[PDB]
């Protein structure tokens, strides 16, 4: 078969699908390839089924911690198996959501794997063996990433990626964690309150590096206090399946030392997709970090050929992806439109217990930047609902510079604070002060609190703190 | 014994705590007088702990009635008496915050209860036995309120307030409730989880009658399947309480009605405390309602008398008042400040599971005020975190005005929801639109999805609905 669509889009994650409603929307006649998975990762093996599993997790952390405290009286088990089998149930009901969204909007399902024949044509491989050609006026590049292994390391049955892992209905006795970003935390988190012994091993200095240091040291407290071993400064070197073990050679200040586990997971970043599918014959050119080039209007070199999401390599998350999808539909739609502008800015979130969530600089980046900055830290501890809920731990800290109280940064760990952030991201864009910030009421008791608490620190003087 | 200062606030709830506060911040000499409670209501036998044993309940249903979705097994059981004692602790360490507070600002307490001898000075029976007068330029009037009971209706052993309520260590084996407001529908849910049968009885046809009505019913039917009896358009004319029962006629148009339970609580709503403490000997002026009268900056007609929080009838919440007693100090150290406005822009919450939380005009309102109304509603059963959660329950409702997408109201019943209100009243507060904030970037998976999809549906059209 051969067809034109107005716009061909290739992936079916976040990026994708949500591009593909988008160029519906504004009239364009669309088509999305996809082999595998309709919602991408994040639906099938990623964003969607772990946030399940951390909650199953964070139910068993309540009991096993808390249960005299919540008058709790019993021997109470938990399956991980059922953990399992709900997160797969919660998978597949928002896939199959994908599905009625495509065809809401009209939008034609090629299920293939795609590749770019000259700047105008993409030949398509069928999963049941046949072919098909499409050519378009515009191609939207949404293929995503795929594991960063560990230099000289491989996978195999018991070195595993973030995709075994969470298919498995049964679990490891053991396991060794290569990379302490939010996917290995996260794990670390389900598997340890599960009952698996749990090592993370990190490169960095901090866990969660890329947080604010307050951040990552009082993530760090929990793991250890919830009994997760955390490595840090210490580097991966090898990594040996010997079947009924793995041996992962690791050095530290030029100690080498050996660990053992049951398993590994490699969880230390995220390569993008760009090879084996005719980026060269389109003429769509990789950056230094090999992963495709693009404006502030996802636009390649090419341009009619757009770049969102992970393959871009710019923050690789599902809101992102959906958000540079929409800019990309609307570019070449000709419709109004706002870049993304810095992705610094863009909120990001673990779902561990306690939740960390943040967005924009870190102190330290701050100051190592020139501002005048001025920081405000409320404790949860001072916080009503924190105390009612059973989780006190934590604090809310924004950044600011001192000219005018514009905010820089915010960054949170408590109990669900990812949910605290839009209020701070929207005062950030739109030009809001601490000052503007501090006259907005939160109601009472909320974790939401802590946020009118920090804007008036920053302004002057907090009140119940 | 003669004292004197340049602020004196009445009462030690949020808003004269609060208040005291900032007027010591700003430089006033500061005195607050309170007899019994160190933070009021709120503090001691409201807000507080009414939120710890709102999160006992909530785990109560998640450890047995959700039990098997989520692999949970063994007999289990949970103690009342723990859940009460536990929410003792967290109201005595806020009531040791106030007082931390009050020292670090250099707030001089004085226990006892405070009557006016006239406009400038107050006579003050002093707990220890003895007594002292205090002489002020500015009072700040926060001296709450007390719950009205139904007309013709009595206290006694069996018919109780909230405060007997929530400071029982046993449960009654039934419990009729009058009133289907925020109070009455919180004791409803966690009396319930707890095995009380439970009966509440509402004058208007609807729970929650304030809300918009798309919340009421939502919430009715959750309450239901608690197993929760809410009799609406319904007229409660005489409890009877005979020692072994508590006889309870009812009217529900055009018929009488008995209902018998082992206890009543009477939560029907709150009248202003004005009697009993000098304030026609100081000319304070009452409202119709028996309210004390004041203007947008909490000014009473005695222009250097304010009066904050429940006491001035606008709107009994501990957030406002705390707002209003900033206001009120504000004013008086002559600094800038910004009335609060119109209260029913105010935010509000009710703290059951799933919550309900709103701001600004129903839909309804806003089509009867000649506005041209824009609606858009997201349910969370298209969202991946409340699915993850374990309640898809409930939904986001946003209304705005057509003109230039500025919003009017929100409507939110879902976990958690009270939460995410922040980032609406800033944005109605500071006029910023839907389509600005159809822009902000919202973390992916979380509730707070729901409000950015309703903005694009403000705008033009929804992506994941
Ligand atoms: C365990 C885990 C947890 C995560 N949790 C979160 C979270 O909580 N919050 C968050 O924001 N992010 C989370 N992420 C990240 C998130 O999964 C990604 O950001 C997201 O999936 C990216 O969307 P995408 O469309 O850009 O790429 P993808 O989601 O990977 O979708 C890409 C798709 O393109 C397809 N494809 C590739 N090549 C071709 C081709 N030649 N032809 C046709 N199709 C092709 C692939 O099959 C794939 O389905 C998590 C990731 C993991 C691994
Ligand atoms: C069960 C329950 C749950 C509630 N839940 C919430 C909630 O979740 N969120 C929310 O926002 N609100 C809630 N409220 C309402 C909240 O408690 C009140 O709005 C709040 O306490 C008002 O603060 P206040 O300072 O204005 O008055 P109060 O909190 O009542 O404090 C007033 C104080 O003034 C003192 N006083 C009175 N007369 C004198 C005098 N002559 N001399 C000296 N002192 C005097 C009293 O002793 C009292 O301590 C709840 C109320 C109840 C009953
Ligand atoms: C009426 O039928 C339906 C069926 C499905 C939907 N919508 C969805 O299922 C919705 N997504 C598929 S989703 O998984 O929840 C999601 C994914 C991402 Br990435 C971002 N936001 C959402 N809400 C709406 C209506
Ligand atoms: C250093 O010791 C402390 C510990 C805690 C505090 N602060 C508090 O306890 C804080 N309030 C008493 S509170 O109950 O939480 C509260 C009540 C109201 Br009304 C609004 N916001 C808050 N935070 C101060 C000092």
């Amino acid at each position: 078969s051969m067809t034109h669509y107005d716009v061909v889009v290739l992936g079916a994650g976040p990026g994708g699908y949500v591009a593909a409603i988008r160029a519906a929307q504004l009239g364009l006649s669309t088509a999305i390839v996809e082999p595998k998975y309709w919602g991408g990762v994040c639906l099938n093996v990623g964003c969607i089924p772990s946030k399940a599993l951390l909650r199953n997790a964070e139910l068993v952390h309540i009991f096993t911690k808390d249960a005299k405290a919540f008058g709790i009286s019993g021997e109470v088990t938990f399956d991980y198996g059922i953990a399992y089998d709900r997160s797969r149930k919660v998978a597949e009901g928002r896939v199959a959501g994908v599905h009625f969204l495509m065809k809401k909007n009209k939008i034609t399902e090629i299920h293939g794997y795609g590749t770019f024949a000259d700047a105008n044509t993409l030949l398509v491989d069928l999963n049941d063996g046949g072919t098909e050609s499409v050519t378009f006026d515009n191609a939207i590049i949404a293929t995503g990433s795929s594991t960063r292994l560990v230099p000289g390391t491989s996978l195999s049955a018991n070195v595993v990626t973030y995709e075994e892992q969470i298919l498995s209905r049964e679990l490891p006795k053991s396991i060794i964690i290569a990379g302490a970003g939010a996917i290995g935390m996260e794990f670390g988190y389900v598997l340890k309150n599960y009952g698996v012994d749990v090592t993370i091993v990190e490169f960095l200095p901090r866990a969660l590096p890329n947080e604010d240091a307050d951040v990552s040291k009082e993530i760090e407290k929990q793991f250890k206090k919830l009994g997760v071993t955390i490595l840090t400064a210490t580097k991966v070197e090898s990594i040996a399946d010997g079947g009924s073990q793995v041996t992962v050679t690791v050095t530290k200040d030029g100690v080498a030392q050996e660990l053992k586990a049951e398993k590994v997971l490699q969880a230390i970043g995220f390569a993008p997709n760009v090879e084996g599918y005719g980026l060269d014959k389109a003429g769509v050119a990789l950056t230094d970090r090999k992963a495709i080039g693009v404006d502030d209007y996802m636009r390649t070199n090419v341009g009619h050929i757009y770049a969102i999401g992970d393959v871009n390599g710019l923050l690789q998350l599902a809101h992102v992806a959906e958000a540079q999808g929409v800019v990309a539909a609307e570019t070449i739609a000709g419709a109004e439109t706002l870049t993304l502008g810095d992705h610094r800015m863009l909120p990001r979130a673990t779902f561990c217990q306690p939740n960390v969530a943040s967005f924009g600089l870190t102190e330290q980046q701050a100051r190592n930047e020139g501002y005048d900055v001025v920081v405000a830290k409320f404790p949860f501890t001072a916080n009503a609902k924190a105390h009612g809920v059973g989780d006190p731990s934590g604090f809310v800290k924004l950044v600011a510079d001192a000219k005018h109280g514009e905010l820089l940064g915010g960054h949170l760990v408590g109990h669900d604070v990812a949910e605290l952030l839009p209020e701070l991201t929207l005062a950030q864009r739109w030009d809001l002060t601490a000052s503007e910030l501090a006259r907005n009421v939160h109601t009472h008791p909320t974790m939401s609190e802590a946020l009118q608490e920090c804007f008036h620190g920053l302004v002057g003087h907090m009140i119940n703190f």
